[PDB]
């Protein structure tokens, strides 16, 4: 199954990703070079809606999952919607040990209806 997914480590400086799958480098445009280290935040630009932002800026404070649907960025500027769900993920003693972040590439919700 074609899965576009990244893990970050919450546990370092700004939740960087430490994992990308090859269709994430794909759906991007981005070298795995470009993406390790980094925090998931720079596929954003000024169409993005910081409403949807901040939602997940509260999911990741309260280590819940969220699905949320924004505009993001390929390394050449091609604006595609992120259907976009966030996993917490816990060890053995339900200490947070990552996140996984799993895009689909479509306007699954209509930019009418997203926007009420
Ligand atoms: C595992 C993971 C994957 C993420 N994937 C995306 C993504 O694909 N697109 C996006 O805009 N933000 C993504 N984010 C969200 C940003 O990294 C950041 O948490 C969000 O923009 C809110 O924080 P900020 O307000 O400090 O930027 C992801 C976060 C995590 C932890």
């Amino acid at each position: 199954m074609e899965k576009n997914f990244v893990i970050s480590d919450p546990r370092l400086p700004d939740n960087p990703i430490i994992f990308a799958s090859d269709s994430f480098l794909e759906l991007t445009e981005y070298s795995r070079e470009e993406i390790l280290g980094r925090n998931c935040r720079f596929l954003q630009g000024p169409e993005t809606d910081q409403a949807t932002v901040q939602k997940i800026r509260d999911a990741i404070r309260d280590q819940r999952e969220i699905t949320v649907q924004l505009i993001n960025y390929t390394k050449s500027g091609k604006k595609f919607w992120n259907l976009f769900h966030l996993q917490p993920m816990r060890d053995q003693k339900g200490e947070l040990q990552y996140f996984i972040g799993v895009q689909l590439d479509g306007e699954f919700i209509p930019n009418p209806l997203l926007g009420l």
